[PDB]
This record gives C-alpha cells, sequence and structure tokens, in this order.
C-alpha cells in the first residue's frame, strides 16, 4: 500500500546526509561504500516496493518490486554526493535491466534514490557524463527516496564479516582490493 510508498522519514546523524543506491546484490555494493572516506554509516535494506515490513524471503520471490539497496550516511563536508555516484558507476554495470551479474530479478535493478533536488540533479548530470563513456544505454533509475526497510542483521556488512567462504574482505577506508561478489 502507501506505507512502503511513503517517504524515508528517518533522520541521519547530526551533520550527516542520507543517500540510497541500488546496484545489484547489496553485499558488494555496501562494501564499496564502506571504504569511502566521508561515509559514516552504511546499511543494506529493501525499498521502492509495495510490501510493508518485507523479509528477505518475501523480496526473493520477486513479487514485491522492492529493490536491494544500500542506505548511506555521509558527511557532506568530507564526501560529496558526486563522489558517491562515481563509486556507483565503478561498482556495477548500469546498462543491464533488472539484473546484475548472474543475479536476475527486479530486486537487483540499478537505481539512485534521491533525498533532495540537489541529489536528483547531480545524479542526472553524472549519468550523462558516464553515458558518454559506455556503449550500452544506462538503465539506472533516478527516483525519489522512499521508506527504507533495514535488512536482517545477517545481511549487514556481510562481506567484511567473511562472506560465503570465510575470506573476509577489508572495509578499511581507501581500500582498492577488488571486491568479490559473494566472498
Amino acid at each position: 500500500p502507501t506505507i512502503p510508498q511513503g517517504p524515508d522519514d528517518d533522520l541521519p546523524a547530526p551533520g550527516q546526509q542520507f543517500a540510497q543506491f541500488g546496484a545489484g546484490c547489496f553485499w558488494g555494493v555496501e562494501l564499496a561504500f564502506q571504504r569511502v572516506p566521508g561515509v559514516t554509516k552504511t546499511e543494506v535494506g529493501y525499498t521502492q516496493g509495495l510490501l510493508h515490513n518485507p523479509t528477505y524471503e518475501d523480496v526473493c520471490t520477486g513479487t514485491t518490486n522492492h529493490n536491494e539497496v544500500v542506505r548511506v550516511q555521509y558527511d557532506p563536508k568530507e564526501c560529496s554526493f558526486d563522489t558517491l555516484i562515481d563509486v556507483l558507476w565503478a561498482r556495477h554495470d548500469p546498462t543491464t535491466l533488472n539484473r546484475q551479474g548472474n543475479d536476475v530479478g527486479t530486486q537487483y535493478r540499478s537505481g539512485i534514490y534521491y533525498y533532495t533536488p540537489e541529489q536528483e540533479k547531480a545524479a542526472k548530470e553524472s549519468l550523462e557524463r558516464q553515458q558518454k563513456l559506455l556503449n550500452r544505454k544506462i538503465v539506472t533509475e533516478i527516483l525519489p527516496a522512499k521508506k527504507f526497510y533495514r535488512a536482517e542483521e545477517y545481511h549487514q556488512q556481510y562481506l567484511a564479516k567473511g562472506g560465503r567462504f570465510g575470506f573476509m574482505q577489508s572495509a578499511e577506508k581507501g581500500c582498492n582490493d577488488p571486491i568479490r561478489c559473494y566472498g
């Protein structure tokens, strides 16, 4: 109904700003942002769908239309929204519709969900610059941010915790070690 269709009424920490990005399986996407200087908090969850308080099992069915996203809290004085957008372009292929890698489904779609008109404009202009670099058309959706449902704790900072195989991937700021999808 309208609850999940409502806005994100959560307030970030003082002096911080919220940002939301969808770029496929949220594990790798979260790790990418954890390494960005200026990012003070990261968390994965579900949003843009039609089901209130969804579980991972619900989203997995692909019938909720929710997208797996990372909600980022960043300090605008230390990290610009543009820098975050650049991280997005470098973390995934923004030209595949409703899929990322071998993860197929609407819950893996590319998207930038803005909290302000400033973010919307920045996202649209950044997409134009990025597009001139890619052959395929960018399908990333730029829409207003909506209610964010934080995912189960076992999904949070999953790769840094060890991933599927036990090999922890570092979340230290400035780390450029290639991010591996599931572990």
